[PDB]
């Protein structure tokens, strides 16, 4: 409907999320969802529906987000979801878990520092994300090649269909540990955005249920349980708890 009472009749929440995000939203060698995000999923699934293994996970694109939540394909998006003004025209956003600023990755042997370091050159972005929505609104010289996936995106990377790569810094920084030939030698292009659960425009039902929920998993210790789980290991004391998540 998706109201709280319609999801309960169901037995089952859908629940958008990313398949190759990690350590936001993956899959693994098993096949079974994991991140940050799906610890959150599983987490309400719990509470809403006596247990976690109530969620359909739906692995969606970052551009797919709003269409699939729009559209009913999914009761909720936790596909590591940035507020913007812009997106909440199209949908309501939840109270937000964490936050996160742009960065930029590009080779160690050619690092990019600047924007005129761009000039007749590539810059790769996933599609439909605020990376691709900052390049395009604030910075129209910069050439943009866009993939709808972010193993795709980097697979670009690594062939060296551009000179570097903007998104998510977390994201940067987690995927650099594991290739280390890169580096993110921009850390941030401006102020940290919240990352927040996103329902269909209308849903308060939904909505003031995520809300509460957020709101006592703040406070009860199951939003600090799934940074440990999924994010410390990554990482480890280089980036504090109080950076990432939210208040
Ligand atoms: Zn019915
Ligand atoms: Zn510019
Ligand atoms: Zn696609
Ligand atoms: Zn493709
Ligand atoms: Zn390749
Ligand atoms: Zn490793």
């Amino acid at each position: 409907a998706a109201t709280v009472a319609a999801i309960k009749e169901k037995g089952v929440i859908r629940i958008g999320v990313f398949g190759d995000k990690p350590p936001f939203g993956y899959v693994d060698a098993n096949g079974k969802n994991q991140g940050f995000d799906v610890e959150i999923a599983k987490d309400l699934a719990k509470d809403l529906l006596g247990s976690p293994d109530k969620v359909e996970f739906v692995l969606t694109e970052a551009a797919n987000r709003v269409e699939y939540v729009r559209s009913g394909k999914v009761d909720l998006i936790l596909a590591n979801f940035t507020q913007t003004p812009e997106r909440a025209e199209a949908v309501d956003f939840a109270d937000p878990y964490m936050k996160v600023a742009l960065g930029v990755v590009s080779p160690k042997n050619k690092p990019i520092t600047d924007m005129a370091q761009l000039k007749d050159q590539t810059l790769l972005v996933n599609k439909g994300t605020t990376a691709d929505a900052f390049f395009t609104k604030s910075h129209p010289e910069v050439k943009l090649l866009k993939f709808d996936q972010n193993t795709e995106t980097f697979d670009a990377l690594k062939d060296g269909r551009g000179v570097a790569l903007a998104h998510d810094n977390a994201l940067l920084w987690a995927w650099a540990k594991e290739n280390p030939n890169f580096e993110v030698a921009i850390g941030n292009l401006g102020p940290a955005e919240f990352i927040a659960p996103a329902v269909q425009k209308g849903n308060a039902d939904l909505l003031n249920w995520v809300n509460g929920e957020i709101a006592a998993m703040k406070k009860d210790g199951r939003l600090k349980a799934a940074y440990e789980k999924t994010l410390l290991p990554v990482y480890g004391e280089k980036v504090k708890p109080e950076a990432l998540l939210a208040e």
